């Protein structure tokens, strides 16, 4: 099993997986390693190689820092990185069916981790279970974050910005003159990706760059127009001048501010990463996508508004629990613990943590909007998580979903509300950020791994489904005689329920709520 590929030959390993084998190519490199002189440099081009390169296991997965508040806890540590993180980990990861296909559609995963954190590697995004199951080609690449990936120094090629971006695009460009070589079909490619993933999915629909190496698109929670999503012009200089400070890099000649930059350690860098903003929250994304004028021409919020976008199919969704997950991280009486039953006074300085700028009127509209009883204990613990989640999520993925129809394109939103019989995080959190994802990798659809019954039905469904999307541009489960999944209309905003119970086509999720805030928010 070696495929040669426009840069070499690339030996791969076959796998079992239900009774049958699917190839692996883990590890396989697509771009220049970003070191050195390279470091905060858009990816540059890969130099042909010879003699077979072994992608047979994971590479490195790229420097970020990591989550440490529940050490030996597997809710959290699930997520954090399982291979050396290196500046080397410009890679990605091809699981072609087997025997080989004749022309396959491509499922292109961008992991999340508030483009802060994540890696192609986690066991959540294996994708030979898709492979197997469907017989589609899963593409994996892990793309800088952090400053690394998204230091912006607008106009400035030294550190441009959406590095990050530039390198999951490298990685698609890759997918468009290799994939053919797998069996895959180059016209027929689907990005996918969850919450800093499906905003950067969002963002490649909006990249005149991207525009021809991808079909259609999957965002599960998470859209460009996330509150957390876009970093702006200013907050990025002043936060790429911190970072200068804290390193003792101050120059004042940006270029040079730079270069200082480029001699610092890898490490150095992960290190005061976290302080260039004066009161961060649980959802705070240090360096993410800007407007650097070259992946993204101007403000995508007016882009979208105007319809400067890829004309696709897309489908994109959200978990019932958004928010939960993000409470533990700072939230006053909140524990994974215990049932974070939390009082008025609480829920008052929960606020003052997430939504840290804002005006005590601000706080005061989100408290009144969300404190609407209908007196009962768990009443604020709720109210909170609810808040977090329709405001930097649901709500978001609403108004993205909603524009992006009005420009004619089929769109299919869903509503994962199955919380994981295999869920570590405690049951008040129900089913939270990032946990569907196991769902539609499949995982489930492994009978050792104890997960329900009902939720192998589930995820096989699901898997159907987003491969119909891939395949078809249409999430239909047309066999097993299953509901139906109407499209997106403006007007009257049908959406599908996930869960392993009984679907449901309902309408406008979150009407009251998103108008608070999609309309009156922004204002305060
Ligand atoms: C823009 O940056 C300034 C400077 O940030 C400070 O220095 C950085 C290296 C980092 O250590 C930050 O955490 C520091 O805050 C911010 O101004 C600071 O604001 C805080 C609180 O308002 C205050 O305690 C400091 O004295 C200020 N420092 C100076 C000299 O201005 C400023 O708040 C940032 N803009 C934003 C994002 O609001
Ligand atoms: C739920 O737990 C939180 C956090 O407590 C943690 O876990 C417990 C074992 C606790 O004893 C501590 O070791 C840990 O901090 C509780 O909130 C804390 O409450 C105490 C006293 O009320 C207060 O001093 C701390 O500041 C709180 N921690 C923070 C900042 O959230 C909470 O009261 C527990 N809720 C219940 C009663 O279920
Ligand atoms: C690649 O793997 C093959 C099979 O295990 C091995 O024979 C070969 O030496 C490997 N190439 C190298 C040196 O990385
Ligand atoms: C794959 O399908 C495309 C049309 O989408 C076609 O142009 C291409 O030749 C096919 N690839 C194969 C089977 O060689
Ligand atoms: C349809 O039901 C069969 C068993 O009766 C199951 O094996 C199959 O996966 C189901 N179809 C899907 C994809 O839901
Ligand atoms: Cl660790
Ligand atoms: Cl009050
Ligand atoms: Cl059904
Ligand atoms: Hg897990
Ligand atoms: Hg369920
Ligand atoms: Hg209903
Ligand atoms: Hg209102």
């Amino acid at each position: 099993i070696i495929i040669a590929t426009k840069n070499g030959k690339v030996r791969g390993m076959q796998l079992t997986v239900f009774g049958g084998t699917v190839t692996a190519f883990l590890g396989i490199p697509y771009a220049q390693p970003p070191l050195g002189r390279l470091r905060f440099k858009k990816p540059q081009s890969l130099t042909k190689w010879s003699d077979i390169w072994n992608a047979t296991k994971y590479a490195n997965s790229c420097c970020q820092n990591i989550d440490q508040s529940f050490p030996g806890f597997h809710g959290s540590e699930m997520w954090n990185p399982n291979t050396d993180l290196s500046e080397d980990c410009l890679y990605l990861n091809v699981w072609i069916p087997a025997p080989k296909p004749k022309n396959a559609t491509v499922l292109i995963w961008i992991y999340g981790g508030g483009f802060q954190t994540g890696t192609s590697s986690l066991h959540v995004y294996d994708g030979k279970f898709l492979a197997r199951v469907e017989r589609v080609i899963v593409v994996s690449m892990n793309y800088r974050v952090g400053a690394l990936g998204f230091l912006a120094l607008p106009g400035n090629p030294e550190a441009p910005g959406n590095m990050g971006l530039f390198d999951q695009q490298l990685a698609l460009q890759w997918v468009q003159k290799n994939i053919a070589a797998f069996g895959g079909n180059p016209k027929s490619v689907t990005l996918f990706g969850e919450s800093a993933g499906a905003a950067s999915v969002s963002l490649h629909l909006l990249s005149p760059g991207s525009h021809s190496l991808f079909t259609r698109a999957i965002l599960q929670s998470g859209s460009f127009n996330a509150p957390w999503a876009v970093t702006s012009l200013y907050e990025a200089r002043n936060r790429t001048l911190n970072l200068a400070k804290l390193t003792g890099c101050s120059r004042e000649n940006e270029t040079e501010i730079i270069k200082c930059l480029r001699n610092k350690d890898p490490q150095e860098i992960l290190l005061n990463e976290a302080f260039v903003v004066p009161y961060g929250t649980p959802l705070s994304v240090n360096f993410g996508p800007t407007v650097d004028g070259d992946f993204l021409t101007d403000m995508p919020d007016i882009l979208l508004e105007l319809g400067q976008f890829k004309k696709t199919q897309i489908l994109v969704g959200v978990n019932k629990d958004e928010g939960t997950a993000f409470l533990v991280y700072g939230a006053p009486g909140f524990s994974k613990d215990n049932n974070s039953i939390i009082t008025r006074k609480e829920f008052q300085e929960g606020l003052k943590i997430f939504f840290p700028g804002v005006s005590e009127f601000g706080k005061e509209s989100i408290l009144f909007h969300y404190t609407d009883w209908v007196q009962r204990p768990e009443n604020y613990r709720e109210a909170l998580g609810d808040v977090v989640g329709d405001y930097n999520f649901i709500c978001p993925a609403l108004e993205f979903t909603k524009k992006f129809s009005e420009w004619g394109n089929n769109a299919f939103f869903y509503y994962f509300e199955h919380r994981s019989s295999k869920l570590p995080w405690p049951e008040w959190m129900g089913v939270m950020h990032g946990y569907e994802i196991e769902f539609v990798f499949g995982l489930p659809l492994e009978r050792r791994d104890q997960y329900t019954k009902a939720e192998e039905i589930l995820s096989r469904s699901i898997v159907k489904r987003w491969a119909n999307f891939a395949k078809y541009g249409n999430p239909q489960e047309t066999q097993n005689a299953s509901t139906s999944w109407p499209v997106f209309k403006s007007t009257e905003q049908k959406y599908l329920t996930l869960n392993t119970e009984s679907t449901r086509i309902m309408t406008k999720l979150r009407a009251q709520q998103c108008r608070f805030w999609t309309s009156f928010f922004p204002k305060v």
